[PDB]
């Protein structure tokens, strides 16, 4: 068990547990070990499966004890660190549009086993030196479900759910994550985020404030959802020229697509790889 580790240092603190570097002794890998203090145990080793160059790969679940320890190949750094880092300058275009277009085959590899990921943030998209970036935490919300704090109570995060996960909805599709990435590819490319909300209503209007008010015209059964209130202020949509300046009129569109209100109507995440957005997408070395 956790005798063949050797923690170097903390590199982070999950909802569930804190993340560790540390040294396998038998095989010298370095690795991210995330302990968690205590249908989970089966639904975790079904992600061991579920291999991919843009996932963050599950090298091991190890259960000893009232502890589940989850041990995950390493990366450098997240997402929101760079960029904080960028903060002055900002993400180059070409490599925001490799970001994306890695995430979105991520996402549509998942999404074709039918695993969502479900809190999708800047914290959890993990990259390399090399230009590569994964996503990490994979599935690990259908099992214990996404708290409101952290187990050190910090605040779990709200600014990149789904519309559909603020209205009530229990039973969401994979669509949840392109809305999620949405919001992050907005946030590269501004430089600031894109609904920052501080409370599930807070986030519900900032969303409505910027694109409109959902109705039954552009959103079919919106009305009967849960949480949906006719009380809700009535507020016009804007165009993306000033969500999102200066980008382009592709990355517009498909930033549209992947913000749409229904469900059914969001861009999937294979048909989101198609856009003409990547028509000259590459991948360049970052400056980290
Ligand atoms: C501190 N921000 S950093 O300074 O830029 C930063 C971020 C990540 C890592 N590397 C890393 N590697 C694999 C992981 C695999 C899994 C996890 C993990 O359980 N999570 C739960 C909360 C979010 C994260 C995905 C973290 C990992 N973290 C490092 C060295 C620095």
């Amino acid at each position: 068990f956790m005798e063949n580790f050797q923690k170097v240092e903390k590199i982070g603190e999950g909802t569930y547990g804190v993340v560790y570097k540390a040294r396998n002794k038998l095989t010298g890998e370095v690795v991210a070990l995330k302990k968690i203090r205590l249908t989970a145990i089966r639904e975790i080793s079904l992600l061991k499966e579920l291999n991919h160059p843009n996932i963050v790969k599950l090298l091991d679940v190890i259960h000893t004890e009232n502890k589940l320890y989850l041990v995950f190949e390493f990366l450098h750094q997240d997402l929101k660190k760079f960029m904080d880092a960028s903060a002055l300058t900002g993400i180059p275009l070409p490599l925001i549009k490799s970001y994306l277009f890695q995430l979105l085959q991520g996402l549509a590899f998942c999404h074709s086993h039918r695993v969502l990921h479900r809190d999708l943030k800047p914290q959890n998209l993990l990259i390399n030196t090399e230009g590569a970036i994964k996503l990490a935490d994979f599935g690990l919300a259908r099992a214990f479900g996404v708290p409101v704090r952290t187990y050190t109570h910090e605040v779990v995060t709200l600014w990149y759910r789904a519309p559909e996960i603020l209205l009530g909805c229990k039973y969401y599709s994979t669509a949840v994550d392109i809305w999620s990435l949405g919001c992050i590819f907005a946030e590269m490319v501004t430089r600031r985020a894109l609904f920052p909300g501080d409370s599930e209503i807070d986030q519900l209007f900032r969303i409505f404030r910027t694109l409109g008010t959902p109705d039954e015209v552009v959103w079919p059964g919106v009305t009967s959802m849960p949480d949906y209130k006719p009380s809700f202020p009535k507020w016009a949509r804007q165009d993306f020229s000033k969500v999102v300046p200066p980008l382009d009129e592709d990355g517009r569109s498909l930033l549209s697509q992947m913000l749409h209100y229904d469900p059914n109507k969001r861009i999937s995440a294979k048909a989101a790889l198609a856009h003409p957005f990547f028509q000259d997408v590459t991948k360049p070395v970052p400056h980290l």
